[PDB]
């Protein structure tokens, strides 16, 4: 029993962090074989970072410019190259402790790990989702460029996620393991505006499930609905439209609980237009949407 | 920017969980040097929960009955002694991964991360607190007893909490490393029920410095207050009492925002009383209190 807001253990991603320093500029990279990954803004002064030309910066790099530490020695970087907004350098020794991993994009609505880094050193983790406006609501500070979102199922990492950015909006930014933006974001000193950032609605449910399956109960109610009532509302209360696929992928919660999706639709929707009432549930005064289905099922049947 | 529930790196702690088989109990073990601390009550069948005799009940054991596994190989017991309620198994090989590391035994309101493991192995980490009852708010399934609570200091972990019940609602009880229940609770399958869950104060305020560092100052007021003027109030909404000592904890944070911690306490006075009218802080609905000032200076100052 109890439901809480639970991370990846972290031990496997510890082992691939490094310090990436070029210049006067330090952040985190990811050591995968014998590949660290780190954003390219590494190679930015801050004025640089107001409207950098990345190919015209690389050129007056050399391998022997990117200074990677891991712990307390120095790796020998042997070839550097620019994959979208991350760098990959080559180094000559293949990390011992690379786990089995992958490198995968995200949909919006799906969760992750974060091991918060500075200095390479790692100094927290967090569960976190990618919003539907493609930001992520971290916890950053300067230094922590280069932390990593990742998954496991048993013993293989998938890396989701590698910080970039904070918008001017204190929201953050980054890129999947291959150095792509997640949603319109670029890495420069420039005002970039998040778009809405509506709830997800899958993930409501599952956590409504999570609740039910704890004891917590108080929001049944005597109606149901169909997905066409349902989304009226939702949009009405910047909650992202629900499909069929959302109610597939909520069947395994619907048959643990014996209530059926659009029960479970229903309660939602009243408790967007009565609120709260000053309960809770699960311990929030508001509706959490950072559990994603796969999520409550993993937590609620002790996966390791 | 951004502020997040974050708990420690768990790597540390998941090279000593071990798997504990005493019969056909299954249930998880802290492995340091060449001992493995494991809760006592895996030596009982679920009839002898109802009212065992440790001792009597110790004595049909001996070492060979005590199966250690950690990762897919089995330790070799060559002792046992049991310390209040954890059992203490000696080893023949001293654990390779053993961090630096201290038992502390925590007082209420302290937080503390947790890394939840079945069988041995690690399923996830989160954050908690010692609450004022003496019990902790966990995510837990049966399976879970011997999982650890612990702290880190840059590489020393100090170990403060070890899983051992769930209470009939749903809270859970534990003990320090040296097998001492925190509060009253005892290793029985008896109904004992939980004191009043009074709101940690100085977690509260600590986590409202955080807001405002963070930008969220919507709910600073131009009022301030006494001690015994503000835990009047507290009183009547179940928080703890604040001493001096805790606005002494408080005094970094005070600094930093230029915020006199009885101005804060005077917004948090007028939030018990008026509510939240529907807003949010840091993306709660509810005062926060399971971050103390430690917590807030740490991840608003980055350390590793
Ligand atoms: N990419 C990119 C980028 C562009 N302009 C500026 C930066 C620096 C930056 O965003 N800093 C920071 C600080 C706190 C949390 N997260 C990130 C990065
Ligand atoms: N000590 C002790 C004890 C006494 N009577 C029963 C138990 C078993 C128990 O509490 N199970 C469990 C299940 C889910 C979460 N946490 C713990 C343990």
């Amino acid at each position: 029993s109890g439901f809480r807001k639970m991370a990846f253990p972290s031990g496997k991603v510890e082992g691939c962090m490094v310090q990436v320093t070029c210049g006067t500029t330090t952040l985190n990279g990811l050591w995968l074989d014998d590949v660290v990954y780190c954003p390219r803004h590494v190679i930015c002064t801050s004025e640089d970072m107001l409207n950098p030309n990345y190919e015209d910066l690389l050129i007056r790099k050399s391998n022997h410019n990117f200074l990677v530490q891991a712990g307390n020695v120095q790796l020998r970087v042997i070839g550097h190259s620019m994959q979208n907004c991350v760098l990959k350098l080559k180094v000559d020794t293949a990390n011992p402790k690379t786990p089995k991993y992958k490198f995968v994009r995200i949909q919006p609505g799906q969760t992750f790990s974060v091991l918060a880094c500075y200095n390479g050193s790692p100094s927290g983790v967090y569960q976190c989702a990618m919003r539907p406006n493609f930001t992520i609501k971290g916890s950053f500070l300067n230094g922590s460029c280069g932390s990593v979102g990742f998954n496991i199922d048993y013993d293989c990492v998938s890396f989701c996620y590698m910080h970039h950015m904070e918008l001017p909006t204190g929201v953050h930014a980054g890129t999947d393991l291959e150095g792509n933006f997640y949603g319109p974001f670029v890495d420069r000193q420039t005002a970039q505006a998040a778009g809405t950032d509506t709830t997800i609605t899958v993930n409501v449910l599952a956590w409504l499930y999570a609740a039910v399956i704890n004891g917590d109960r108080w929001f049944l109610n005597r109606f149901t609905t169909t997905l066409n009532d349902f989304n009226l509302v939702a949009m009405k209360y910047n909650y992202e439209p629900l499909t069929q696929d959302h109610v597939d992928i909520l069947g395994p919660l619907s048959a643990q609980t014996g209530i059926a999706v659009l029960d479970m639709c229903a309660s939602l929707k009243e408790l967007l237009q009565n609120g709260m009432n000053g309960r809770t549930i699960l311990g929030s005064a508001l509706l959490e949407d950072e559990f994603t289905p796969f999520d409550v099922v993993r937590q609620c049947s002790g996966v390791t």
